[PDB]
């Protein structure tokens, strides 16, 4: 396969298409599809789908992530969602359609929204490692207050895949909500970065995704024996991750929008919107 074959960066050349290590930012217009759609099939490529609903996010988000990514997640090809959740028992079991497949594990619940959100990259780390490595080919790790509004499909799949984050996609580096705290492992000192990722969605294959989520975890104890936090937990250390290790395809903020900013002419098919202001 050919970057030809699939990305076509100049039918959008109002925004960034393509960074400097060359990795493609998939915008709407810019993706055949098609093309990659019966490539991938060729290739029997099944993808998976982490998710995690612990207090009450489970009745507040989980039915309506999990309907809409039946719907609208790498349609045509076998998917598997792992759904984590600290009360089985309150899991929404919707029908899912052809080639959706699920299983759900009882996680232990988090006191802190800000733990529960960090130990995150703990979790998806061991379940990689026990079975989704052996399951899926990609892999994608999303929060669970958002919708999909549209096709995500195999124009997102990639070895290491980031999403740009809606509010800063067109801000200077300087702008950006790093960590600026060199007591941090997360840290990212002014004058560094590239992008700024949304934690909200990030994947690749189950090697790399593993490779994510335990830097991303490490750093996060390293802070906690360090007595400090990142200011934006598992984001700040997923930035410093990426900055470090260049993600190999970036998702443009029509992959994860807020409605909130309003509608912009560079977001043209909102594949995925938030759920909360923020
Ligand atoms: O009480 C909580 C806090 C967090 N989360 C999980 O971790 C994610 C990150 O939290 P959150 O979405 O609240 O962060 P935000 O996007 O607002 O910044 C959520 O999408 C959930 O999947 C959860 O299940 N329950
Ligand atoms: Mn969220
Ligand atoms: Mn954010």
């Amino acid at each position: 396969l050919k970057l030809s074959d699939w990305f076509n960066p100049f039918k959008r050349p109002e925004v960034v298409t393509m960074t400097k290590w060359k990795a493609p930012v998939v915008w709407e217009g810019t993706y055949n599809r098609a093309v990659l759609d019966n490539y991938y099939a060729k290739q029997k490529i099944t993808v998976g789908l982490t998710v995690f609903a612990v207090g009450r996010y489970i009745e507040h988000y989980l039915e309506e992530f999990l309907t809409s990514a039946n719907k609208h997640f790498m349609v045509g090809h076998p998917v598997i969602f792992y759904i984590m959740v600290d009360d089985v028992s309150r899991m929404p079991l919707i029908e899912l359609g052809p080639l959706r497949s699920f299983k759900v594990f009882k996680i232990k619940p988090e006191k802190r929204w800000q733990d529960i959100s960090m130990m995150r990259m703990k979790t998806i780390g061991e379940h990689i490692v026990a079975h989704i490595q052996h399951e899926v080919d990609f892999l994608f790790c999303m929060d669970v207050d958002q919708v999909f509004q549209d096709k995500f499909g195999v124009e997102t799949l990639g070895e290491s895949v980031a999403q740009l984050q809606a509010w800063w996609y067109k801000a200077d580096p300087n702008d950006f909500t790093y960590e600026r705290r060199k007591e941090s492992a997360a840290y990212i000192p002014f004058g560094e970065g590239d992008f700024y990722y949304h934690a909200a969605i990030f994947g690749g294959t189950p090697t790399q995704v593993l490779n994510i989520t335990q830097e991303c975890f490490k750093g996060i104890l390293k802070d906690k024996k360090n007595d400090i936090e990142a200011q934006w937990h598992d984001e700040s250390h997923l930035n410093k991750y990426f900055l470090l290790n260049k993600p190999t395809k970036i998702l443009s903020p029509e992959y994860c929008w807020d409605y909130h900013i309003g509608l912009p002419a560079d977001i043209k098919l909102v594949k995925m919107s938030w759920q909360t202001k923020e």
